[PDB]
């Protein structure tokens, strides 16, 4: 059940970060209204309810694939952010978190 393993991962690691108390910023799109100049600077946008979407539609086919949409979250949020932000606290936060549960499930080596 290789793709059903897979799957299985992937959605413990995305509930685990959704249910995060850091992961409140990240939950829904950013809206337009409330960022200024937000998609002119970032043209990937991405958020853990799209991410849900993504899992829930069979698109992480891979490991690659996931990390890349999830570490967007995290980049995104830090490039448009001040570095003092609560946004930016929350992301790296997150970040950290992220990570230990990719090194947890075997993602990286
Ligand atoms: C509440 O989410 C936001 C609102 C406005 C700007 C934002 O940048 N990154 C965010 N997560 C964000």
């Amino acid at each position: 059940r290789d793709p059903d393993q897979l799957y299985s991962t992937l959605k413990s690691i995305l509930q685990q970060v959704k249910s995060h108390q850091s992961a409140w910023p990240f939950m829904e799109p950013v809206k337009r209204t409330e960022a200024p100049g937000y998609y002119e600077v970032i043209r990937f946008p991405m958020d853990l309810k799209t991410m849900s979407e993504r899992l829930k539609n069979r698109y992480y086919v891979s490991k690659k694939l996931f990390m890349a949409d999830l570490q967007r979250v995290f980049t995104n949020c830090k490039e448009y952010n001040p570095p003092e932000s609560e946004y930016y606290k929350c992301a790296n936060i997150l970040e950290k978190f992220f990570f230990s549960k990719i090194k947890e499930a075997g993602l990286i080596d």
